[PDB]
């Protein structure tokens, strides 16, 4: 079945709770694949005590940047960047898990989840997944950012994993 993974966030050091995914490989398998490897660590870097580094209120949460802490890094388990896999799954509402990218072909690691439906994104960036629990613990996160995307506190997931 599509991997459920979790991460656990928290803001300057308070637990704010569980985010539960559910990862599309059953459309979007590399993708998929790339962020579920990233929770467990497996690889032996990933997502545990990184930041979601833009978070701008009424549209998404961003995060996955593990190697420079805001926007300019990150990388995939494949190498620095890879290809867009496919645009089947689109942009349809808030929970929406989503590759942030820099242009065609330069996913990495940033990700973001939708708390808007953010339509004007489809075919741009590769849908992989969306939120199965906690949405509120997202929209705490989506509390803490500002219309610039800088966050008024440290925003941490302090754990992640798989869970099936
Ligand atoms: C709502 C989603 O918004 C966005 O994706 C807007 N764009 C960004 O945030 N871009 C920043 C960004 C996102 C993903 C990958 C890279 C990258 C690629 C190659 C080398 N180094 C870094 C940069
Ligand atoms: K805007």
């Amino acid at each position: 079945g599509n991997p459920l993974v979790y991460l656990d966030v928290d803001a300057n050091g308070k637990p704010l709770g569980r985010v539960v995914l559910e990862l599309k490989a059953d459309v979007v398998p590399k993708t998929a694949e790339n962020f579920r490897a990233l929770c467990t660590g497996e690889k032996g870097f990933g997502y545990k005590g990184s930041t979601f580094h833009r978070v701008i209120p009424s549209f998404m949460c961003q995060a996955g940047d593990f190697t420079n802490h805001n926007g300019t890094g990150g990388k995939s388990i494949y190498g620095s960047r890879f290809p867009d896999e496919n645009f089947t799954l689109k942009h349809v509402g808030p929970g929406v898990l989503s590759m942030a990218n820099a242009g065609p072909n330069t996913n990495g690691s940033q990700f973001f989840i939708c708390t808007i439906k953010t339509d004007w994104l489809d075919g741009k960036h590769v849908v992989f997944g969306h939120v199965i629990e906690g949405m509120d613990v997202v929209k705490k996160i989506e509390s803490f950012g500002s219309k610039s995307g800088r966050t008024s506190k440290k925003i941490v997931i302090t754990d992640c994993g798989q869970l099936s």
